[PDB]
């Protein structure tokens, strides 16, 4: 599971 792509999604 992209994970990663949505936890980065913080990061804005």
């Amino acid at each position: 599971f992209r994970i990663m792509r949505i936890l980065r999604v913080l990061k804005l």
